[PDB]
């Protein structure tokens, strides 16, 4: 299930502990820099009416989830490709080899790359295996991005805040409006509690991970 069940369990636990009602809140105490995620989606472009969803990961790699549920990933070296059919079957290729099979999808991918590079701002710019985008959807309030390493990222439209959930670390990273990165250990959030806004977004995240599992 790509650790969705695990993540669901970790969020029910933090939310059940009602961490914004704790009298003596020390959210600063729940931080843990040995849980900082390796990957997250730094930019994305929804062209899903026509071709699909383009994105860039923080390592500068660029991927597309095409409508046919195939994925093409261009590594940060500008040439090496990874290709995933619906089957999940992976294969590796290079741009320079010019594979006749994927000419069209390469061109599309380069368009997405071009657009993102010139027109979009990076997420989490001022801080320091290659997964692909498994699934995604968006509500009025947010886009939800589920990576194949189990990570779930939720980007909120209103205020530009972002959640990155890592079930393997049982951790949450929170990017605020001021672009500040903070990484928390979920269990420690139950103990030290947190602010009302991190709290409501974790309630929203549990509902969103529910939604992923009903599909
Ligand atoms: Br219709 C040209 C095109 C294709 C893929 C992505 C983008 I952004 C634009």
């Amino acid at each position: 299930d790509c650790h969705l069940s695990d993540m669901l369990q970790q969020l029910h636990s933090v939310n059940a502990s009602k961490p914004s009602e704790r009298g003596l809140v020390r959210q600063e105490e729940a931080e843990d820099p040995a849980c900082i995620p390796i990957f997250w989606v730094s930019k994305w472009v929804d062209y899903s009416d026509k071709y699909g969803l383009g994105y860039q990961l923080c390592d500068n790699s660029v991927g597309v989830l095409f409508n046919d549920s195939t994925r093409l990933i261009l590594y940060n070296d500008g040439d090496s490709l990874q290709y995933i059919e619906r089957d999940g079957t992976e294969s590796y290729l290079t741009v320079s080899s010019h594979p006749n099979s994927l000419m069209k999808k390469i061109t599309l991918l380069k368009y997405f790359r071009n657009y993102m590079s010139e027109h979009l701002l990076k997420a989490g710019a001022n801080i320091t295996r290659l997964p692909y985008l498994r699934t995604w959807f968006r509500t009025r309030s947010a886009i939800i991005l589920h990576l194949s390493n189990g990570s779930v990222q939720i980007n909120f439209f209103q205020d530009h805040t972002k959640l990155i959930l890592c079930p393997l670390m049982a951790a949450v990273t929170y990017i605020d409006e001021k672009r500040d990165f903070r990484t928390y250990r979920l269990s420690l959030l139950e103990e030290y509690g947190c602010c009302k806004e991190l709290a409501s977004r974790l309630r929203y995240a549990r509902t969103m991970v529910d939604k992923l599992l009903s599909s």
